[PDB]
DNA sequence: GGAAGCGAAAGTGTCGCAACCCGAGAGAGGAACGATCTCGGGTTGCGACACTTTCGCAACCTAATACGTTCA
């Protein structure tokens, strides 16, 4: 149900906590069944929370560009409400859909209905809400030779032609106010411009100055200190599993790094882990 | 959304301090009746605070889960 959620805190990698609301099991299954019953329109540029297309593809969409820009939607999930969903459906019996889809974080606000990050159905509705937003933004971008993707609160644009992304921020805002009234809003504090002169990266994947995806020198040094420790067996159980997971991540994003690590010490060492 | 306590921002009220008036009063200095100089109550102005009010920061999480990573 809308109130059938459980709230908790998960910490942050630097300081502070984040508040999550995982649904109950029965409504979890009900919303999964609803997701299966009707598939929602989704734009290709939304390379997040879909089969196959992962972080690597979203970051590689901008590999072959030298000027990078992006903005972060302010309070993405919690802004979506019944009105946004139904306007999106109309633009292209219904009360139980409202009940199943949404969350009520306040005991008194029966109408304060929003998507939670925990909800397994939240990704599908989030992608569905911006089907025309992505349509128009990508149409404009490709009209001006701009590659645009969105990793779920990370609207990324890239291009090679100088002084074109400058108008893109404003564009975004305008379109937003046409589509979702004035409810969902951008985060002007996070908007970042970068070039081949600074530290570009999309969704955590670094983009080096040679138009290839990379783990970044930071990690490439961190999980090689970890490997040098494993060489002398100075890790632990959880730490060793952490190194294994990080090596798997580096294999997925930058297989060349794994090959070079193998050449560094051996093949059997990484088969062991 | 927001408790508990605290403080910012703003607005209104208090209240010394000053300015000024208006009678009194001993008595110029020489001519009587007394200019001037003061001693007081008392009223009004006038701005520096002092108090009153509202806003807004952000604690908390009967309903989870519990191989390791990444990423919203």
């Amino acid at each position: 149900a809308p109130r059938k959620y459980k709230v908790y805190k998960i910490p942050k990698r630097t300081t502070g906590f984040r508040v999550i609301a995982q649904p109950a099991k029965g409504l979890k299954d009900i919303q999964r069944a609803f997701v299966q019953l009707y598939n929602f329109p989704v734009h290709d540029a939304s390379m997040a929370y879909m089969k196959g297309k992962g972080i690597r593809d979203n970051a590689a969409a901008h590999a072959g560009n030298q000027y990078l820009l992006k903005a972060d939607l302010e309070d993405f999930f919690n802004s979506i409400t019944p009105a946004i969903f139904w306007r999106c459906i109309e633009m292209s019996d219904k009360f139980f859909i409202e009940k199943i889809l949404f969350w009520q974080p306040i005991k008194h606000r029966k109408t304060k209905l929003i998507l939670s990050v925990g909800a397994p159905s939240s990704p599908v509705i989030s992608n569905f809400c911006m089907y025309e937003f992505d349509n128009r933004i990508h149409a404009a971008c490709n009209k001006l030779e701009i590659t645009y993707t969105r990793y779920a609160d990370d609207l990324t644009f890239s291009c090679n032609i100088p002084n074109v992304l400058k108008a893109v921020p404003s564009t975004i805002e305008a379109l937003l106010k046409d589509l979702f009234g004035s409810e969902l809003r951008l985060n002007h504090s996070k908007t970042v411009f970068s070039s081949k002169a600074h530290n570009r990266h999309v969704t955590g994947v670094t983009i080096n100055n040679e138009e290839t995806l990379s783990l970044g020198r930071d990690r490439k040094r961190f999980i090689k200190h970890l490997i040098n420790q494993y060489k002398y067996g100075l890790l632990d159980n959880e730490d060793k599993a952490y190194l294994t997971g990080l090596l798997a991540f580096a294999s997925h994003i930058e297989p060349g790094f794994i090959t070079r690590m193998n050449e560094k010490y051996s093949l059997e060492l990484m088969e062991r882990l």
